[PDB]
This record gives structure tokens, C-alpha cells and sequence, in this order.
């Protein structure tokens, strides 16, 4: 039996540092998706995201603490209904949080009056929920979509089994080698790009929906990237967006999210349906891609920064980060934005279910090191995969000048003329 907080008391508490307001709905609803047909979607201004879905995760309590939600705080929970909050509030009280309220009236009361402040992930419609994808493939009517032509694409890196072992019904598979070169690990040339997309059945006016499957990347193995399918997907989204595919979506949390929602999976080897003309000059969005000359410019410019999205061991030069990279070190002058544990994991940018981490946290961490939207930013990692994921996050926030420096450490370290640092920073 939980305390209730009224609409009015809550409104008067929105600036209080001791109150933590916690949205227990899915991360996609938090982000903006109007999952119940609500007119204004997103979250109560200043609310944190803690999906009720995550209650079955053993590390639940560490997530909460890592979100800086403390027993001294006044916790106010809300969902689509008060009932979805029941289990969360119990769980809080069971772990020593004695000040816990539930707000009953988020929808329709808070959402359906414009005096009540809400916030949302500005380009949330590019980061789609499973149910939207289901709607799309089922012929159903769905929000944030006014197109007649789509294609669901399962990304992988030389591992068709990641697709054949189970995929979204009707999706075709795209190897990441179709759009990037194994020589440079950079995007392919315009001509190749054109030909590969045509042959994958994609025009500039097609709504492409990208996802991949997480298969527990193991650093020991020859091709750990073959198991990091949803990073690969976001990488391909980058390239398609650069190319000039106007509407690219990424399924949030990958294949995982589709199955977690209990939707059916296929094992067919779906053949491609080619199209003859992409229908647009490639690349339409060249500003998304930055190359080494420009990268160098950006390093000696107040207006701009390179953002290093690698692991800490890579950063200090303990490991190269991959088995085809010989040199260990970092690019001098970049801003570190620690990806996670190694080159095939993105823990700092993701939740345990692989969905994007609460965007406010990404924002504030980035802000603490001067990664801010008024700069031209180029995100990079070893070859551009984690760079892409970081870039995509910034993009989702509406950041006006974000890029991927494609070459990354692999390109930079391949010229022995290029300077580099190593060891613990100074
Ligand atoms: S951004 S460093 C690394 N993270 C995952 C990749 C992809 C890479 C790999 O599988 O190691 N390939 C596909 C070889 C570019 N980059
Ligand atoms: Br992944
Ligand atoms: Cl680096
Ligand atoms: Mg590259
Ligand atoms: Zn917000």
C-alpha cells in the first residue's frame, strides 16, 4: 500500500534536487513514442527512465545506484497507469528506500494538458520500438510514417547465420562488408554504395529499418564483430544516412527487443528484390563523414572536437583494440568518451537489454568533458562502428553538426608520420 502524490504537489516539486521522478514505462515511450495514442508523448520534465521490464534483471539494484537514485531521495514513480508502478514501488521499499510515492495521473492528466512540462528525445522517431516495426510489416497504421515503401534489414559482419538462425519476418540480411571496405574499414565509394543498395533493394526514398543481433562478442575469437550485430546495424545506418537514404530507422535494442516483445521470428532465407535506380546522388549528406585531413583541422580548432569512443585499455594503450590493428595508443587532442569494456561492447551508451542509455545521462556525461552541441563533433573509435553508435545518439538529440571520423585509430595509426600518446593521461 503506497503513498499517492497529486498532480499539483508534483508540479511544485519539479525543481527539487531531493525528489527523483522515475518513469517506469518502456524506454521508447520515455523517448517520445506515443505508445497509448497520447497526444503529447515523452516524459515528465526531469524524470529518469527505469523501465518496469528491468525488474527481472539481477543487477536491478546496481542500475538504480548507478543512476544515483538514493534511499534519502523522495522517489516518485509514474507509468501509463498506477498499476505498472506497483512492482517497482515494492521493489524500492524492499531495498531500503522508505520515501516512495506513485503518481496516478500521468496519462491522461499530465500528458493532456500543456501547462504540465514534458520533455522528449528530439529525433525519437528515428529510434523505433518493436511494435512500430510489427505494425509496419503487418500493413497496419502507425505513427511517424507517411511512406509506401520500406525494407527491414538485418545487419551482420560475415555471419549470415546471425540472420538464418532467426530474424524479423520478411527482413533481408546485409553484411557490413556490402557497405564498408575490408582494406580501409571505411565506407565504400559512391559507385559501390549505389550498386550495393540497389542490389539490396533500397532506394533513397525507401524507409529502411536496421537492426542486428547481439551474440555475446568474445575478444578471443577471430571475428568478434560477427557477434556485435546491432552496433553493425547502427554503423550501416550511418553509412545509409550519409549515402542519402532519407528515412533510416534503427530498431532500439536490436533483435532482442523484437523477441522480448514476443513477436514471431522467421528462418527463411528471404531473397533480395532488386531495384534498378537508387534515385539520388551519393553522398547526399557528406557532412556526416569526416576524413583524416578534416579530422586534423578539427583538432586545432576551438569550433570543433574529435571524440574518442574506445575503451579505457585502448585509450591508455594497453591493447590495440582489435586483432588487425598493430599499434597501441591514442590520437592526441581528442576528447575521451569511454565506450565500454572493449571494442565489441557499448555498456556506457546502452542498457543491459541493448537499448540506448537514457539520453540525459549521455548528454550530461558528454557535457562534463565539453562535448556539447554548439561544436562540430566527429566521433570515432577503431574503425568507425562505435563511433557510429555515439554519433547516432547525438543525432537523436537533434545536435546540428555531428559526424563520424571514419578512419579512426586504424587509419591514423597506419601512417607512422602521425603522432600518438600512450599511458595513463596527463
Ligand atoms: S570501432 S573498433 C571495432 N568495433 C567493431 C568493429 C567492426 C570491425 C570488427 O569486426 O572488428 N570490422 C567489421 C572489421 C570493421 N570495429
Ligand atoms: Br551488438
Ligand atoms: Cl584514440
Ligand atoms: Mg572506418
Ligand atoms: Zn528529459
Amino acid at each position: 500500500d503506497h503513498t499517492e502524490i497529486t498532480t499539483d504537489s508534483l508540479l511544485a516539486l519539479l525543481g527539487s534536487e531531493k525528489v527523483k521522478i522515475i518513469d517506469v514505462r518502456s524506454a521508447d515511450a520515455y523517448n517520445g513514442w506515443r505508445m497509448r495514442g497520447e497526444v503529447r508523448g515523452g516524459h515528465i520534465k526531469g524524470a529518469k527512465s527505469l523501465p518496469a521490464k528491468w525488474l527481472t534483471d539481477p543487477e536491478w539494484l546496481n542500475i538504480v545506484r548507478f543512476k544515483q537514485i538514493r534511499p534519502e531521495d523522495a522517489i516518485v514513480l509514474y507509468g501509463y497507469t498506477p498499476e505498472e508502478c506497483e512492482q517497482t514501488a515494492t521493489r524500492f521499499k524492499e531495498n531500503g528506500y522508505n520515501n516512495v510515492s506513485v503518481f496516478h495521473r500521468f496519462h491522461p492528466d499530465w500528458t493532456g494538458n500543456d501547462a504540465f512540462p514534458m520533455d522528449r528525445l528530439e529525433q525519437y522517431n528515428r529510434l523505433v520500438p518493436a511494435e512500430w516495426v510489427n505494425g509496419l510489416i503487418s500493413g497496419e497504421e502507425i505513427p511517424e510514417y507517411d511512406n509506401d515503401t520500406f525494407i527491414v534489414c538485418h545487419a551482420h559482419y560475415r555471419n549470415r547465420d546471425a540472420y538464418l538462425s532467426g530474424h524479423i519476418p520478411g527482413a533481408t540480411d546485409m553484411d557490413t562488408l556490402a557497405l564498408e571496405s575490408p582494406e580501409t574499414w571505411n565506407r565504400r565509394t559512391p559507385e559501390e554504395l549505389k550498386k550495393a543498395l540497389e542490389e539490396h533493394g533500397i532506394t533513397a526514398s525507401t524507409t529502411v529499418v536496421l537492426y542486428g543481433k547481439f551474440m555475446h562478442p568474445d575478444n578471443a575469437d577471430e571475428f568478434p564483430g560477427s557477434a556485435a550485430g546491432h552496433i553493425g546495424a547502427i554503423r550501416l545506418a550511418f553509412i545509409m544516412m550519409y549515402a542519402g537514404v532519407e528515412d533510416v530507422r534503427v530498431l532500439n535494442g536490436g533483435y532482442q527487443s523484437w523477441t522480448d516483445a514476443g513477436f514471431a521470428i522467421s528462418k527463411d532465407d528471404v531473397p533480395k528484390t532488386t531495384v534498378p535506380e537508387f534515385g539520388a546522388p551519393i553522398p547526399s549528406r557528406p557532412e556526416f563523414a569526416v576524413d583524416i585531413d578534416e579530422a586534423k583541422e578539427m583538432l586545432q580548432s576551438e569550433d570543433s572536437d574529435l571524440v574518442c569512443v574506445r575503451s579505457y585499455p585502448e585509450y591508455i594503450g594497453e591493447v590495440s583494440g582489435a586483432n588487425y590493428i598493430k599499434k597501441k595508443g591514442r590520437i592526441p587532442g581528442a576528447i575521451f568518451a569511454e565506450c565500454g569494456s572493449d571494442a565489441y561492447h557499448m555498456e556506457n551508451y546502452r542498457n543491459h537489454d541493448h537499448t540506448t542509455r537514457e539520453y540525459h545521462e549521455i548528454e550530461d556525461i558528454w557535457a562534463k568533458s565539453g562535448i556539447i552541441p554548439k561544436k562540430h563533433l566527429a566521433f570515432y573509435c577503431g574503425t568507425g562502428w562505435r563511433g557510429s553508435e555515439a554519433w547516432f545518439n547525438a543525432l537523436l538529440m537533434g545536435w546540428p553538426r555531428v559526424s563520424v571520423y571514419d578512419g579512426g585509430w586504424f587509419e591514423w595509426s597506419n601512417d607512422p608520420e602521425n603522432p600518438y600518446e600512450t599511458g595513463v593521461p596527463k
